């Protein structure tokens, strides 16, 4: 912990990358030991009725933050491989989740519906490099059902780095009540690694930050397992609000504390320099 001044920060990022990234690697390393002396419960993920709800055997649910699915007329149809994940100055800003199986499209939009959520973050591609990273839970066109949830794809705009889809769902057990759901799906990440340059993911942080509409449930983040991609986003929409408001930086400490409510959140030290880029763009672009 303890914030940096934001005019002192790109100098910081200097110090960090020097001698082969020494102060990176220092810093990622504290972040991966901040959970050594931590024992944190994910029985519910473990639970064998809730095995085939996990994309990644090894991606977990931590139980205290875990987001609940109101239960259906068996005790295990509340888990969803997702927890609560606190912003800058707002807990529970966001839910971060694995891509969702086929299994559990339900699960996910029933989620949707309860939690009041009305943005969707995407950072995976359904397949990279040959290989099935998320199955698509939306409609390639106009209407499709999930359990109660009915779905309806209203606009697409593609932009070169992300695109941004339009639905309007509605349930049906509610006396046909009708919600808009915005879906910032980012199209370019790389197969390996994070992206040469910052300002596109930025820009997608943005932009997908700014559609946030009072007073909804959490922004919906979501990549493959829900933890790399989606810590690395979660990190910059918080650090830019902790710019904006007090002109002060902390990826460290902020990256620490959210490392208690999901595992691996920004799961390599790319991610993590990446953050520092994205930030670093934001500054000198201001």
């Amino acid at each position: 912990m303890e914030a940096i001044p934001v005019k002192q920060f790109v100098k910081h990022i200097g110090e960090l990358y020097s001698n082969n990234q020494h102060g990176f690697s220092e810093d990622f390393e504290e972040v991966q030991r901040s959970t050594a002396d931590m024992n944190i419960t994910a029985e519910h993920s473990n639970h064998p009725e809730n095995k085939h709800k996990n994309r990644y055997i090894n991606i977990l649910a931590y139980d205290h933050s875990r987001v609940k699915l109101r239960p259906l007329p068996s005790k295990h149809s509340d888990y969803i491989n997702a927890n609560y994940v606190d912003g800058y100055n707002k807990a529970k800003a966001y839910i971060a989740t694995q891509g969702p199986l086929k299994s559990t499209f339900e699960d996910f939009w029933r989620m949707i519906w309860e939690q009041n959520t009305g943005i969707i973050v995407m950072i995976t591609n359904l397949v990279e490099k040959g290989r099935r990273k998320c199955d698509q839970y939306w409609p390639t066109e106009n209407t499709e059902e999930y359990g109660n949830i009915i779905v309806t794809l209203k606009s697409t705009k593609i932009h070169a780095c992300y695109t941004v889809r339009r639905f309007s769902i509605r349930n049906t057990k509610v006396k046909q009540n009708e919600r808009v759901v915005i879906q910032y799906h980012y199209t370019q990440w790389p197969d390996m690694g994070v992206p040469e340059y910052a300002l596109p993911v930025l820009t997608f942080v943005r932009r997908s930050s700014a559609a946030r509409m009072p007073e909804t449930g959490p922004v919906l983040v979501h990549c493959s397992a829900g933890v790399g991609r989606t810590g690395t986003y979660i990190v910059i929409d918080s650090m830019l609000q902790q710019i904006k408001d007090k002109s002060t930086v902390n990826v460290l400490g902020f990256l620490k504390h959210i490392r208690t409510q999901r595992n691996y959140l920004v799961q390599t030290e790319e991610q993590y320099i990446f953050i520092h880029d994205a930030l670093l763009e934001a500054i000198l672009g201001k």
